[PDB]
């Protein structure tokens, strides 16, 4: 949780009732800019797997880049020529679904003109999967490390990361695009996860035009899809709906139960899908092999939702979405030129606009 200074000044306080009122309608699809990267296809003989026939969980070392706009080599170079507003998916969906979080988060703003450009800050945990996040008890660390929070969040990650990579067909040639990713030379790029960029652009009234990063996991036989795990540590401990037990006949009561304590964490995927123009949402339903151990997993159900309508299933909004967006780019545009940092306040359902000194970082 970042440290409020005393040299910070509070520019704007926005509680999430107000926020959950806003709308921009009508915004259209993301308009491809660039599209960059090479992307590997879905093994569908994951399509079989369930509580009968349980996957372990495999560790695939491959390469995640979580790069901030401003480190960004492609929306620096689009920025001379195109856009007013910058950012990455991952970014956006933490602005657009802040009313669902619960955690603290924030994230810089720097303001040139009519420039905006929306950032992380270097070496914090911003890219973390929460877990329990929206229980109405979610995990305390009382205990050993094995179910703290942050322990917690790190197994999910870790979960993702190798469930994304696990599910790929290894030997079919990938689908590519003219361009290759840009985070890393062509002469090392077998390294890097299998990952698809397209740097999209929205216009978003008020002569608001946004240009953020966006991306998939996978392609599927062509269809574009986001990957990802949902996960059960301890059934009993959290209180929840035991997988191995319901999955086979209660697969929505399971899902449901996500739902209701993970509720940032599933609609921020969802965005990041709807975002990039996914076709499908593919889930991983990732259990520990024992409940006493965290680093060993087996994957139980495997799901497909196209994200739209997942959207309306989990009563995410798009439109409320770009309306909250829309509101922070608004206040921004209206300060002086400097810095920025929009948080959410980790006691209070509310998020902050700070005016903060421009070296503060
Ligand atoms: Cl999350
Ligand atoms: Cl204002």
């Amino acid at each position: 949780s970042v440290t409020v200074r005393p040299d910070w000044v509070t520019i704007e306080e926005m509680d999430f009732p107000r926020l959950s009122k806003l709308t921009l309608p009508g915004v259209k699809e993301g308009e491809d800019v660039l599209c960059c990267g090479a992307v590997e296809y879905y093994d569908k003989s994951y399509d079989r797997v369930n509580v009968k026939n349980e996957k372990p969980l495999q560790r695939i070392d491959r390469i995640f880049h979580t790069v901030t706009t401003t480190d960004d080599p492609v929306i620096r170079k689009l920025s001379k020529t195109e856009g007013n507003v910058y950012a990455t998916d991952a970014i956006l969906a933490t602005i657009m679904c802040c009313t669902r979080s619960n955690y603290s988060w924030d994230i810089v703003i720097e303001k040139i003109g009519n420039k905006l450009f929306f950032d992380k800050r270097d070496n914090t945990e911003f890219d973390l999967l929460t877990v329990n996040e929206t229980s109405v008890e979610p995990p305390q660390d009382d205990g050993n490390s094995l179910n703290s929070p942050r322990n917690l969040a790190l197994e999910a990650t870790f979960i993702n990361h190798n469930f994304s990579q696990q599910v790929l067909k290894s030997n079919e040639p990938r689908y590519k695009f003219d361009e290759p990713n840009p985070f890393i030379s062509e002469e090392e790029e077998g390294e890097v996860a299998s990952v698809a960029y397209r740097y999209r652009k929205w216009d978003l009234n008020n002569g608001i035009t946004l240009i953020a990063r966006c991306e998939h996991d996978a392609v599927m036989q062509t269809q574009f899809l986001t990957i990802k795990a949902l996960n059960e540590w301890d059934s009993k401990l959290a209180n929840g709906v035991e997988w191995r037990r319901k999955l086979d006949t209660q697969r929505g009561a399971v899902l449901a139960n996500e739902l209701r304590n993970n509720a940032c964490k599933l609609a921020k995927w969802t965005v990041q899908a709807l975002l990039a123009g996914s076709d499908q949402l593919k889930f991983g339903y990732v259990s520990r092999a024992s409940v006493r151990d965290s680093s060993k997993h087996v994957i139980l159900e495997t799901q497909q939702y196209k994200p739209n309508e997942f959207a309306t299933q989990i009563n995410l909004n798009m439109d409320n979405a770009w309306g909250i967006l829309r509101c922070i780019i608004d206040i921004c545009m209206n300060q002086k030129d400097g810095k920025y940092l929009i948080m959410k306040d980790p006691n209070k359902p509310m998020i902050r606009l700070y005016d903060i000194p421009d070296n503060t970082f």
